[PDB]
């Protein structure tokens, strides 16, 4: 079934490989097993469940809001490609140094990173503007993925360097993502909205933190995980990172917009000090509309 | 000098290739010449000249302004890698379907696309905020590059489809980039500043428009251009796209900031209709500060 050379003969007591002169690329490295049938079976189940959640989130969003639908849109196109060509090039890149690189995974990331990070910069959905910090988040995160993809394509000390360059960009991303969530928390009304923001923060840092961990564990790192093993781990954090996070996002947005429908846009001036930061706290009381320096 | 297999024997009248069983990947496709010595020589000269311009722009910017320096920073790191490992994997990816993909080129693009597009969204350097349109520009442009990179890694009708998907995202980018330049033109003071904005628009559309043209002409498309031929074409549009555009950008920014130093921030309300758009026209006269509906 492969469309590289899979048939060869060993000659001179396995010191020579002879192949048909049919123009196909050849490498033993490419033919290594992707894992056990149990790992594969587990991966095909989690993918269908991902397809189901992607399908239901989309129809649900069908009843502003563009970031959640798009991540579900990209996720459904991803599943149709997995279904037909999951291990066909270039869903997997089989390269000259013998590496298998899951370009399918890194491509989806590059596609939706702006969408997710714009949504990070718009949790309430009320903003029409994005600050300087949003721009640093996008630049740092895209650098991270570009260095990481380069690390996956490389070997030896070149892989180590590009991974370290990704980690430096990544730390800058995590640091600034943390400030956004802190501002969001003190912006939204006091009740359920702050539960959802707290939920989104946990989902975000755990699921995003797991990507560099799965890199180090996978064939791109120390080869602890098999390819199916890596797919299974990716499906779990994929469900958290995309479907669940966007679902919680849409829910938060609904709650905020309903607050404007009942109480109206009643802002405050919570001056944080987690520094000398400032925030417009939506409240349910018209009376409350003053400067509350809550130095953290 | 290659670190894939370069030594082989033809057997049974060229129907069989025999290779040392040394674990190296092998493909004839990878060994095709990259072009003539004249093409190579031309490419090495334009690269040094690019290194020189990248070096001088950086020192010059050394005497806010972060987008121009970064593009020169990424450009210098690019040249040191070209100098030592231009045709080593993964600066070029040699893949199982026989393709050579210049990952070096696509990586630089992904890295700086936010930087350039943020700078597009900040020509005057006075804005502290970015509108909804900036976000669509970044999402569309990163999609374009992801589809294009996928097209370069693919073959046959799969390459055609991903290229078309890139073109659809690309058209959305070009359309919205055009509106930004139109707003910028009617925002800046009447004199030299509008010459520079006009210069930046021409540089941008010509240099950005040439990338899909060089794709179609290169090994990733109809193979009209050789690899050195493609490098030469890339160096020319690289000089325009990065160094020259950022230099004109820094110059514009200086002019605008000097306007605030002499006349001060005197805005207007030029209501454009190229629709029902609005603009804050910086003027050199305190008197002029009214609504000028200039329906285009
Ligand atoms: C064919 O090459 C193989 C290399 O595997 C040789 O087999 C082994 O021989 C050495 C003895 O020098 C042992 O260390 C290994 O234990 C042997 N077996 C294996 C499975 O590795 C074999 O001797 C060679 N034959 C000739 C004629 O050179
Ligand atoms: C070895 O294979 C080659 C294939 O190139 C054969 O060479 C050619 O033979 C055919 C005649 O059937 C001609 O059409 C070509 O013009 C020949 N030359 C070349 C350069 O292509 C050759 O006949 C084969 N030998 C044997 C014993 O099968
Ligand atoms: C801020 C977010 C917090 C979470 C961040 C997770 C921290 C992971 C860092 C590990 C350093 C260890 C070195 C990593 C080098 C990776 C490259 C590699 O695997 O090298 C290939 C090998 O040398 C040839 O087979
Ligand atoms: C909006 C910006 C204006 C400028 C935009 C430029 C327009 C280029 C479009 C061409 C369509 C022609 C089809 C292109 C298909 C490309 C894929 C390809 O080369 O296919 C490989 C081939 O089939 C196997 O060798
Ligand atoms: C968790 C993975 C999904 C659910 C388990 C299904 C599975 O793969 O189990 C096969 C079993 O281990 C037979 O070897
Ligand atoms: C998102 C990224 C997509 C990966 C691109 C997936 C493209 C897979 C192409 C499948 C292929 O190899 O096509 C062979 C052909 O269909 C049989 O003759
Ligand atoms: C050093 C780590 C790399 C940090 C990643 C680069 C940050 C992006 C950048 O240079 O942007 C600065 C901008 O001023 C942000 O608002
Ligand atoms: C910040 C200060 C400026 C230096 C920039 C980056 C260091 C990484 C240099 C890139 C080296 C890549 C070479 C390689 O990995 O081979
Ligand atoms: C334009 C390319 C840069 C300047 C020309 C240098 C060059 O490559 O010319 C070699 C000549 O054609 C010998 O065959
Ligand atoms: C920007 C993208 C960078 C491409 C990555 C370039 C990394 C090139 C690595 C060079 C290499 O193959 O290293 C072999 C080694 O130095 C000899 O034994
Ligand atoms: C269909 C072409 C694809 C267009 C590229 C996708 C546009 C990005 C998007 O979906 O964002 C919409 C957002 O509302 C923008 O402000
Ligand atoms: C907009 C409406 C929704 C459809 C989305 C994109 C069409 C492209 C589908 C992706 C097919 C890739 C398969 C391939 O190229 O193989
Ligand atoms: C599809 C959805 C998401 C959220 C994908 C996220 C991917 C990452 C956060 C990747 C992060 C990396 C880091 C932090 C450093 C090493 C290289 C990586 C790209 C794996
Ligand atoms: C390094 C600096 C720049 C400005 C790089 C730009 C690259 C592009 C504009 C690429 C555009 C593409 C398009 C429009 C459609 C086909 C795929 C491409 C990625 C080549």
């Amino acid at each position: 079934r492969m469309l590289f050379q899979t048939s060869y003969t060993l000659e001179n007591n396995g010191s020579v490989i002879c192949i048909p002169n049919n123009g196909q690329c050849f490498c033993l490295a490419w033919l290594k097993s992707n894992g056990t049938n149990a790992e594969k079976l587990a991966a095909n189940i989690l993918q269908w469940i991902t397809f189901a959640l992607s399908a239901l989130c989309l129809m649900f969003y069908g009843y502003c809001g563009w970031e959640e639908i798009y991540v579900a849109t990209i996720e459904m196109i991803k599943f149709i490609i997995e279904y037909f060509h999951e291990f066909d090039e270039p869903a997997v890149i089989y390269s000259s140094n013998g590496n298998k690189t899951v370009w399918l995974r890194y491509a989806e990331w590059l596609l939706t990173c702006p969408v997710i990070l714009i949504h990070l910069s718009n949790l309430t959905g009320l903003a029409n503007d994005y600050n300087k910090r949003t721009m640093g988040l996008l630049v740092s995160d895209i650098g991270t993925i570009v260095w990481g993809t380069t690390a996956a394509l490389s070997k030896g000390y070149v892989r180590v360097i590009f991974f370290l360059m990704g980690l430096c960009y990544g730390i800058y991303t995590f640091f600034n993502a943390a400030k956004v969530y802190i501002e969001a928390y003190h912006t939204v009304p006091k009740g359920r909205c702050r539960q959802v923001v707290t939920g989104m923060a946990w989902l975000f840092f755990v699921s995003w933190g797991m990507f560099p961990i799965l890199f180090i564990l996978g064939p791109e790192g120390f080869g602890v995980l098999s390819v199916y093993g890596s797919t299974v781990g990716h499906t779990i954090i994929d469900l958290m990172s995309k479907n669940c996070w966007g679902l919680l996002g849409h829910y938060l947005r609904v709650l905020i917009h309903e607050h404007i429908l009942i109480h109206g846009d009643i802002r405050k001036t919570t001056k944080l000090n987690i520094t000398e930061i400032e925030v417009e706290t939506l409240v349910e009381d018209e009376a409350e509309a003053g400067a509350v320096s809550s130095e953290d």
